[PDB]
């Protein structure tokens, strides 16, 4: 059972954002 709460699209999108930030702080 998957918790629908939506919050996983963000999730993803952060996952993807950490995919983009390919340099360092």
């Amino acid at each position: 059972f998957e918790t629908l709460r939506g919050d996983e699209r963000i999730l993803s999108i952060l996952r993807h954002q950490n995919l983009l930030k390919e340099l360092q702080d």
